[PDB]
């Protein structure tokens, strides 16, 4: 393995990761969605389907997984540049 | 975007053999596994460049607002948390507006209001770290 | 366009949706019809915008603001934690009901503490973080 | 314009209440009508105060009062740890209820050690801080 | 004494104004949120001096007695369970004296000598540091 | 290989913890005579000697080799249970109990998603990358 | 009485002098004799967790002599094992240090 | 002689006393094994235990540990794909495999605690392979 | 080979060490000895046991202690490996629907997690005997 294999597998890593942040960021949204509507008193959503119960602490959790991803990107940005000098 | 649609399914666990057959039937032609190949070590290539620190800055940037966003959210629900609180102490189980109050620990305020401090710290401390490769 | 219409574009793709999703999105909001490569062109000139080096001065700006809003939560926390002890002490002496006619919860000593250690933490978090603002110039 | 004023702006953006937010639970409270553009200004003038550079002296001063409320609270988990272990010996020989009619309530040992850890690090954290205001000269 | 009462309501939690009103109650005339700032302006003044370490001494001091006295405390609660698990392992559900069993595992009794054990270590790390 | 597997079977039991005699008594039905404590006492000392002999570049390129194989495969395991946990997480948003290939539903809370995701991408930017740096420094 | 009804947190309604080296290696000395009474205890209490294991797997809810089979856990074995073989390595730490510093 | 004194040993190190031991072994074998007895075998064990290791017993050590890990390894993987089997079975509604057996399900989670178990195991190999060169040798 | 005033010494220290106030060890020991001891008397005996206690131990004694250290594990370890059999023979005989051990012994549940985290536990003793044996080649040798 060279230098640029080990950085594509890098690059290919953090884009995979990517997608997940993706994936999650939708998810978020859906946690607020069933809290707010949890908030206001509904039981039920206007698409018929159940009001899940969602707890504060859960959405901070993933608010700080998402936003590890985009640390961990970061980092590994900045390690492979640090060969250099 | 048939570039970007290549490297989704092969970093989604799909092989070169059926990223081809599976784009053969999304558009019309017939797309081959060499043809994948070349797509993917094309985007390798691009994925393999050392970055910019410019770039970089603006990774940080684009993280810190996500965060304050984020942060925003939970400053919110933590308003949500102390009202329910304040309530749940006046033995209320119900508030004025009719909707149930929602039992809520000491903890878990305290919790949320370390989670939205932690942001706070991790802005400082990426701010400060773009100053510090200098 | 606007200022608030580059900041929504940059809240949407940051909420993970995608160009096409933010392009409808904020066709409501103005007359023409917003396309994708706009949409692209405004993310791209957001990125140039945030890729400029902090100002210290600013960064200690971000220090004040987070202290400021950690002594409010730590405010908050001190009433918190003299209800934690007005629950322990009530039990203590055998009562379901405060003297207000509001119920008992119940409260353990190590929840009073964590409570405490909590409220400890924010102070030694404004000692560090003022600290790194001196550190940094040395 | 006032101190008063000011004060809350800053804390109600702190609190993540939008500028047009402030400008409105502002205006329904005074015989006033407060503007988004003036909420902004006062933050922007919160902000130029608040990017002064600290002094190592007010540190000193932060570090002192930082020692002083954990004394508040050494103070009150003694006195907790003082009941604890009332409850852990009533409970050793039988009882479910004190002298004083009182009820006898469950201690676990191990909460009663780390009642005395958390105690006994309030002592050490104090001397940790005071070396670390002189060190840092 | 007026000062300290001033500082040990802000330190619980009391803003200014709230300092200002319940004690112009208590001393029976307006105290006002310009001296209640005063008076922990002064306080402050008090508290930003560099602490002597003939003073640091006293501190890592008066921690080591008070965690003798946890120490033997535990050291009785260690006991307790002891006899307890030994109890409860032949069979009783009765001590000697009429005192009940309770029931005690044997990572309890481990974690409690472990935390006897971390006094001893925490106390002869801190008399190095005393002669330091 | 006949001798090189009486001797990997008593050290596979050594190491697994049994006693010097019931390793006798376990091994002479495999090797159809009665196998002495004192043999397994002795093929242990000489198994220790060849045991304290330095790996070769080349013995330690193939220990990365498959163990970087054993990584690629576990990451794609977790690929493609992750996105059955999507799955679950969608069906279960939209209030199924059941899949349009008649399968039950299992319930998966957003963490346990979060969590799978940085299994996968601990393996992507810890496990494989380390793997590939020692193949690198090896040659 | 005076002192111990301060420094348990009571109001009143040479401590700060040091110690010397002697002192402090009859500290680290009787530091060690009280871990090494504590880790015969914990052997102790090391068998007969084995003891109830064993007879766990046998399927017994009493012993030969009676006494009730404990549910024990192999993950509070290994436990138990590891907070007896920390007792010497910290034995071993101070030990070592002693004659560091201490000589 | 030989398999007595490692008794002594073992239960010395296992919390028993001289005087337990001598009267423990006095039985084993029928004859009055004294309190000096055992601690003149016990200060012979201690001399022994004494000597330092060679650079050869650490490799041999370290030899040994990287095969029981292996072994351990092996035992894991096959763990880790009946895990799949029942996770797969589970799947696609089954409660019993073709082979009769019982499907027991499986979280995804704890198949992925697996997997990073095994990987341990594989980043600890590598590591005392290479430190096997760079620190013995 | 009589051994009673040294196990008079190590009873008052251990009782002190125990928690117990001289005055209760004094009482307390008064039965062992058949003798009135004194609360003055025991406090001198802790003295005197303080003084011994702070002597240093020489190399040789930690290499002996180093060994007792790594054979005690030994023994722990080889605890460990046999329940860790006993853990793997448990989850087979529930893998193929088992109730009952060919030797009758009942099939009792168990984890994969907590067959890894057995097997990480015997791992650990290895590292930490090579670690112990690595250090006393370097400082003790």
């Amino acid at each position: 393995p060279s230098l640029e294999d080990i950085r594509a597998e890098v690059g290919q890593a953090l884009e995979r990761a990517r997608i997940f942040q993706k994936d999650l960021l939708a998810i978020y949204q859906n946690m607020l969605r069933n809290y707010n509507a949890m908030m206001e008193g509904l039981t039920e959503h206007p698409d018929g389907t159940p009001v899940i119960g969602v707890r504060p602490a859960d959405i901070a959790a993933m608010a700080d997984r998402i936003m590890k991803i985009d640390q961990e990107r970061i980092t590994a940005l900045l390690n492979s540049l640090k060969v250099l000098g």
